């Protein structure tokens, strides 16, 4: 293609990611707003960690797109699902995580087919750092459903703090 | 009666923080802009307040599960797109102007359900947006009266906000 | 015997002994990838520790085989088990320590009939740490044997971290 | 489809894990003779690089497990002992190029399977491979071309790879 | 094909790619010399600590080269233009940064179709440094374009030091 | 062409149908045995019964081959995969169902061609029977995608029936 | 032998005996098809009811290879011969059930040295259905050899109705 509808093409897909990682980053802080509430600190502070990851992911992609002269979306791909128990938050999170990763290898594979290894190499962090949230929420989903009680028990009452306030304008 | 109360509170907080997440969005866009633009002091700044609305989006959000309610997750009115570095800080010195409006009118609600810990949060907020406002008043009364001449001091300027923010990996 | 018959006799000890240590380390390491699988963090990262004794006992045997003239093996002894649960884990590795200081007793008295003073040390030495190995596995095999996923629960999460990364030629 | 891609690269993984626990072993064994000569620097590097190849084979091991697999515990041929200095060099230089082509071959099955973590597991493993082919070329070099002002530089040179590694003891 | 005609295919995008970095070296230098004469203090130092960048890029495909058994070349691709006024040298340097990232992008492929990770990976780093230089110049010259000597005012005077002497023999 | 003529070319892709069908009744066979070798019987049960609709479709095609004077084949065609675990058995099956359909799909276009309405119902109604087969796969690859674990445990030790022994001479 | 080498020798004789059987059905089926074109309904009919029988033959055996851990084979064994006339079909099938009542015997035999009785006694229970089918096969081939077309004239015309459609998935 000529050089325009390359960059068209691969800011398409930047912005389904986007899309993707703006609901994420409101589906990971809804989760974290119950665990908090719930008083289960442990996982509360490292949902929102994770919410704050898809959030440099969506900063990421907009400066990409940018760079690209398109405009980053403002909508998130999705429905966010509120009020969920503990054992359905990991569930549905692994496997939010497992079509992320999905997803992105084949936009990957469409930067690599318009010739953009620069966009292409973000896919190439950014999945690596969803294979990290994957794991995560696998093994914690693996401990709620084989250990039960106990394992909350562990959690209950722990510290939530993700540390020093942001950085902001006041 | 107590539930009565707590619904409408937990109703108020849910439009401003829809007014959160809209405002998140509609900064970060113009950041995308004028960071694009290579105006590094005004980007910088721009993302400092979105960062100061995501932590009154969240201050929202924990306030409601304390009253039994669920936090939001839809924005409130479109984002606006392709703006003009005179008309951001023209538009968003309205919206500030309006959310403050807006938030005075939601606290009284408070005040009349007598619900003190929510009107001390919308009290602590506004004053946080009184600082935004002015802030985008100042930058459009530079941008006004000076125009190029200001932009050329903003033009290549650093655009850090700090060392990236804490994450999970 | 002569010089020569002596040293032979020694070497064959200590390459049927090293044998078996390098069956424990790829038996524990196999355990070890499981059980970090399972996010069991210290128990994996205790499994990974006694394979690292086991790598430098490995590593002495040969040095002395070498020291008396022989050609250290590099074929390991026996079999490895795979897929184990977690309770079969530590009663095989028990069963199979307490099998290994029985052998390397034997072992010792061969180094003493040889007159090899420093071999014996040897085993002597590294006897004393197998029963190291062997209380561990012992206890770790009580408590799951005594008190199950209320134990397990609270291995769950815990840091698998063995210390900074390896000393490597990169 | 997600199940057939995945046992491709679960097949690839443990046929380099299995070049690994290979390399493992040649090495060592090759480092106790050097060694028993007193050759330390040579003696040290040669397990330093055998313990990037247990580095490689935990990785290795670890993504097998993160796909749903059983790690390999058999190594992939023989090991060839008694081997002389120049041998050494000279056939390890050999393992680490052929090592290198059959990577790039496993990479491109990890590509072509849409598996990027592991794709980008065997590049990063490969560059290592290239500074250990680099090491052994040279050094074999050196053993060709400089003869004994070259052997007796490195004879009773230290042979520490460090302190005596974390153990469970 | 074989062995050997796979190195001199990808030896020869190497020397393809190492040409142009030792054209843009002798190109933004005399740059730099001349923004240094007009006293433009920060233009002057960011093109010379290009200049550095394309220095290393330089270096790194001569190594590889070298690695691959071939000669790294000496000769620049194309002509040195001088003299250019300021817009003309951001506008110019943009859309050379722009064809060297299509350029390489290219010889990338040539290496995965060659099978050769290691130089694909050296090319792909590189591109992203080429993609932060063609930002840059980007944006210098949009600002020149849309302020003019409002814009020069400010850099005209200021410091040109690109920091302390480079190491040397003497 | 003339009246031999088209009934070879019928009888050609019936062949070629055939031939599927016995691979399918051996590939369908080959996994209901590890199924019931892993107790699930509900999985096993109606593995097999789709095998016996394959085993209806072997006969029909061979009936109609008579029919027009040919011989049916007693070859499969392609080899059988065995070893297969539950996701990949369903997996590979369900790609198996749509190949089969797009493949009878061009053999009742060549009955078209040839004027043999008799044969084109034939492969009609068949068609109609793998869609139902594919649907089915389909639904369990979701259900093991989805539910993993779960699923399985409500499978695991069912009832592995498909009714009364099959009519035998004996 | 040990007891691995004791399964693997039965597995052995049992995948042998399976590809007999998966001979049996295919070569049977085929004059199944021929019968029923020449309208013989009630030679047809048996015929395919003794098919059933050694398809039921090959799933016990490939159950029981599945007790001892191996794999069923998928292959049959010998080339089934097709086109065959009615005086060829009942001398050849009787022909083949005394060699698989000699070839059993001979695997029966194997399974008692291996100390094998589960195993041996299915030998001994399908040995004697083979004997049914081979006085079947005698008896009709007798007929037709002495009788001819006045006994086929019998069978002209009859039902060549197995029964019920058997059960299946659609
Ligand atoms: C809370 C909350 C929300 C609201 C979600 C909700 O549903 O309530 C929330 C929402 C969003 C949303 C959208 C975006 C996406 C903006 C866009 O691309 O349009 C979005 C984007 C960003 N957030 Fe965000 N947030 N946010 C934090 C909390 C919240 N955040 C905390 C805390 C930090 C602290 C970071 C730090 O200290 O390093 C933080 C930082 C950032 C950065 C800064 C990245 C960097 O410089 O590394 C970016 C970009
Ligand atoms: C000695 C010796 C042998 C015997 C081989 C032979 O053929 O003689 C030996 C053999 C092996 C073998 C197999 C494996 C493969 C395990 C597997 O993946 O199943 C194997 C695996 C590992 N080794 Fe190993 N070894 N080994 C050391 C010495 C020896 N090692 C020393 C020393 C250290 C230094 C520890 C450190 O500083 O981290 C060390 C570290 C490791 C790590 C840890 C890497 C890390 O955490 O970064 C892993 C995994
Ligand atoms: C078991 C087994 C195998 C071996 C596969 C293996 O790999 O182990 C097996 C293999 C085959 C093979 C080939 C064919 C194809 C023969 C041909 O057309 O040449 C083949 C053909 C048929 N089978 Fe078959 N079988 N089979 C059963 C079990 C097995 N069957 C059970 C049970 C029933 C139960 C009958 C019922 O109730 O519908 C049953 C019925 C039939 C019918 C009868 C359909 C009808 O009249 O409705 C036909 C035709
Ligand atoms: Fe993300
Ligand atoms: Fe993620
Ligand atoms: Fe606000
Ligand atoms: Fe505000
Ligand atoms: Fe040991
Ligand atoms: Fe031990
Ligand atoms: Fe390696
Ligand atoms: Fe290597
Ligand atoms: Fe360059
Ligand atoms: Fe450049
Ligand atoms: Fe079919
Ligand atoms: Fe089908
Ligand atoms: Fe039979
Ligand atoms: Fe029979």
């Amino acid at each position: 293609g000529n050089r325009e509808d390359r960059k068209a093409k691969v800011i398409e897909v930047l912005n389904k990611a986007r899309a993707m990682e703006l609901h994420a980053i409101h589906q990971y802080m809804n989760q974290h707003y119950s665990l908090d509430d719930m008083d289960y600190g442990e996982l509360a502070a490292n949902m929102k960690l994770i919410a704050i990851d898809e959030m440099r992911h969506a900063e990421n992609f907009a400066e990409r797109i940018k760079e690209l002269g398109g405009e980053p979306t403002t909508q998130k791909e999705g429905k966010v699902v509120t009020g969920q128990a503990v054992p359905v938050i990991y569930e549905s999170d692994a496997d939010q995580e497992d079509a992320t990763i999905e997803a992105y290898s084949q936009f990957l594979k469409v930067c690599k087919e318009q010739g953009d290894i620069v966009t292409a190499r973000l896919f190439e962090r950014i999945i690596e750092e969803e294979q990290a949230h994957l794991t995560y929420y696998e093994n914690i989903g693996s401990h709620i459903k084989n250990l039960g009680d106990t394992y909350l028990a562990k959690i209950a009452g722990t510290p939530s703090s993700t540390g020093t306030a942001s950085k902001g304008f006041v």
